[PDB]
């Protein structure tokens, strides 16, 4: 048996098709899935309740092996008929808008943290919300703008709901770890499907 | 001055576009969306952290005004390769799938063990997931088969990705409740907010 506990954007938009190809190759192989937050999985791996976990934030603990999996890009979404979308984009633009933000705790939020609103002086927070299909579905609706992994909003973003902004930063792109205990199982079948 | 704390599918399918169209007419007051599952509003409506909770299951709650919002349509689904598509689908041929089911507090796994998985016996629980989200592409990649409200998985019910199946049992209607402290009747501001929310 084994036990994977992935964040918001790994267990909803990476891992059900992986474990699909995993089980297609090896029925009767249990797989245990659950999903939170990137603090979740991480408290999780330290209880000893998950083989490994797959977090979309960093984890800097002594007792946890961390291991570069995937890499991932955080994009500026709006609505298509925000005033955002016409005309140059700065920084102090971006300050002004009404920012939708994930909680904290989650690795979404503290990645944005440090790559944009660390540069966006006074940027006005509007909404917290706990989960990105709200974020998403309420930027689309003009509530503001936000900050998420390009996987959350692929559907959107083809269908036109949701425009991408042209942000004056290096692309936001953050790494998706994977993550075990030093002190802890057919895990090497379950990670093969983990490759590209 | 308006919190509203609502479930899953409340929040995330129901709410942003009752709020935009709130916000249009009234920019200028306030409002504060917090989504959890049902356990998370029924608890903080209890601890007066919130002033109104839409939920998508019953609460009976001592101190706990609820009242009938909503009526939600819940729907059996899988992928087009599922040999729940074809013949008559019997409830033991339904209890033999692999299910996808929500975790306990969720309004939704209350309300769909009451109508449904009460009818199925000895069903095989293949997963438990915390999110309506990983459930709807895992079985939407095969990986068994669940029960999610129509509204959850109406994009991928049209594209074909998903596909309906029909129970051999009456169809399955909830009612999303609304829920106040039986001490802190609702303000004449959160009333206006009402309006907005019907029909
Ligand atoms: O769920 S993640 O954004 O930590
Ligand atoms: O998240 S809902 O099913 O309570």
């Amino acid at each position: 048996a084994i036990r994977v506990y992935a964040s918001s954007t790994i267990g909803n938009y990476i891992l059900p098709e992986i474990i699909a190809r995993y089980r297609r190759d090896f029925p009767d192989l249990p797989l245990e899935m659950s999903v939170g937050n990137s603090l979740d999985v991480v408290q999780a791996v330290c209880d000893f309740r998950v083989d490994i976990g797959l977090i979309e934030g960093p984890c800097h603990m002594a007792e946890i092996v961390a291991q570069p999996w995937l890499e991932d890009e955080l994009v500026v979404f709006a609505s298509p008929a925000s005033p955002l979308l016409e005309g140059e984009v700065t920084l102090e633009r971006l300050a002004a808008m009404p920012w939708i933000l994930r909680e904290k705790g989650s690795g979404t939020r503290e990645i944005v943290d440090y790559l944009l609103l660390s540069h966006l002086p006074q940027f006005r927070l509007s909404m917290e919300l706990g989960n990105s299909e709200a974020i998403k579905h309420a930027v689309r609706h003009g509530l503001g703008v936000s900050c998420l992994s390009r996987r959350v909003i692929a559907e959107q973003l083809e269908t036109g709901s949701l425009v991408e902004v042209k942000v004056p930063l290096p692309p936001l792109v953050r790494t998706l770890y994977r993550i075990h205990h030093r002190q802890k199982s057919a895990l090497a079948r379950f990670l093969r499907y983990c490759e590209l």
